[PDB]
């Protein structure tokens, strides 16, 4: 625990750790959902991990987002050191600079790609599922979460599939580090890996998305070797620890109800409406920002330097914007969230992910329909800048599966 700093009042000191929550093993959303209840004031602080605000409300949490002049994404990761050595693009920056930025990367992982791609995303998923099909068990993280989205995103990157170990060790120390590697050393080690990479398709460009962003121009300019690497670090994040976790909530809870598994089966085409209940319910991200100077806020003193966690996955969980908010409903009416950012950072591949992820039910439920928890398997859950699943151990009987 860090230091109460003079400023903050011990009234608003909640001790939350965001990489290793009290209640985690209820559940990580139930965890985070603990800055939720009625004795918790909607702006906390915590000496956990060097001392943060923390925004418990969706209210405060949009707002934040919004107000980009108060609270820039120029350091927008804890602990301090790691939020510092950020310096991902378009991420790290804030309008007006940001936004030349977020063109290129549209046109790498936004919606022309997954024209592109349609074809590919929907050969994977079905020859993946096909395959663990007779089995009549799988685990579910290593043998589809993981491979299904990695495998179109190093497509889509021109990467070899041999690389995948080093690479997702080193994203997931940015999100879940276990201690080996501090932030700025996985960084470094990702730009070392694309380094080579980038000089390579500078010289001789390619069709794949390293190759259009080494060659990409933003506002009619062309984009440095050193622009496009920061692009590059981000995007391989995207692609290796994004949607490899959210796929694990959403099994994890179809495997544990029987009525939602029968509702989209006997209703396909609520998939769409499904993933994005879903989206609400399993959100799972949590970055934030950095105070540019003195500011109350909601009745709360800030400090310039201050460290801001705007949890995305707490919006859509706050009982203010949806009623009974832990029931997943898939015809809630008005199904609010931030689960893909909010404000001027709003994911650009939120399409791509909403691809996978209804592709990944549709094409799991015409094969696979009845599916369960492994008898006696206690499903954990992992905590950080992206909460995910440790492992899904899945089974079924294959006299009720079918081949398409
Ligand atoms: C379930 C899947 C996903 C979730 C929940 C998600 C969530 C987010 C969130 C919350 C942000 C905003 C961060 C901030 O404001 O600091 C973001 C930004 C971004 N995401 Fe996604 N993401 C997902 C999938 C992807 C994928 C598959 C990619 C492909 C690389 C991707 C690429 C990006 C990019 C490039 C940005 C930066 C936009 C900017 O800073 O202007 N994301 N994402
Ligand atoms: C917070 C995020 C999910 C968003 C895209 C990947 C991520 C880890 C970043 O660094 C930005
Ligand atoms: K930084």
């Amino acid at each position: 625990l860090a230091p109460l700093p003079p400023h903050v009042p011990e009234h608003l000191v909640f001790d939350f750790d965001m990489y290793n929550p009290s209640n985690l093993s209820a559940g990580v959303q139930e965890a985070w959902a603990v800055l939720q209840e009625s004795n918790v004031p909607d702006l906390v602080w915590t000496r956990c991990n060097g001392g943060h605000w923390i925004a418990t409300r969706g209210q405060l949490i949009r707002e934040a987002y919004e107000d980009y002049r108060h609270f820039s994404s120029e350091c927008p990761f804890i602990p301090r050191e790691a939020g510092e050595a950020y310096d991902f693009i378009p991420t790290s920056m804030d309008p007006p600079e940001q936004r030349q930025f977020r063109a290129l990367a549209n046109q790498v992982v936004g919606m022309p790609v997954v024209d592109k791609l349609e074809n590919r995303i929907q050969e994977l998923a079905c020859s993946l599922i096909e395959s663990l099909r007779p089995q009549g068990q799988c685990n579910f993280t290593e043998d589809y979460a993981e491979p299904f989205p990695i495998r179109i995103f190093m497509l889509l990157a021109g990467l070899p599939e041999e690389d995948i170990p080093h690479l997702k060790y080193l994203t997931d120390q940015m999100t879940r580090p276990d201690g080996s590697m501090t932030f700025a050393e996985a960084k470094e080690a990702l730009y070392d890996y694309l380094i080579p990479i980038i000089e390579q398709r500078r010289q001789k460009p390619g069709t794949d998305a390293i190759s259009i962003v080494a060659n990409g121009q933003v506002n009619g300019r062309p984009i440095t070797s050193d622009e496009a690497k920061r692009m590059c670090g981000l995007l391989l994040v995207g692609g290796l620890d994004t949607v490899v976790n959210f796929l694990s909530f959403s099994m994890e809870f179809l495997a544990k109800s029987p009525e939602h598994r029968q509702e989209l089966i006997q209703r396909p085409e609520r998939i769409p409406a499904a993933c994005e209940e879903l989206l609400r319910r399993f959100s799972l991200v949590a970055d934030g920002r950095i105070l540019t100077s003195d500011y109350e806020f909601h009745g709360v003193q800030l400090k310039k330097g201050d460290q801001i966690l705007l949890p995305q996955m707490l919006s859509g969980l706050d009982e203010r914007e949806n009623a009974c908010p832990m029931h997943v409903d898939f015809s809630r009416q008005k199904v609010s969230h931030t689960t893909f950012g909010h404000g001027s950072h709003l994911c650009l591949g939120q399409h791509l992910a909403r691809r996978e992820i209804i592709v990944t039910l549709k094409e799991w439920l015409t094969r696979i329909p009845d599916f369960s928890i492994a008898p006696g398997a206690q499903i954990q859950h992992k905590s950080g800048i992206v909460s995910g699943v440790q492992a899904l151990p899945l089974v079924w009987d294959p006299a009720t599966t079918k081949a398409v």
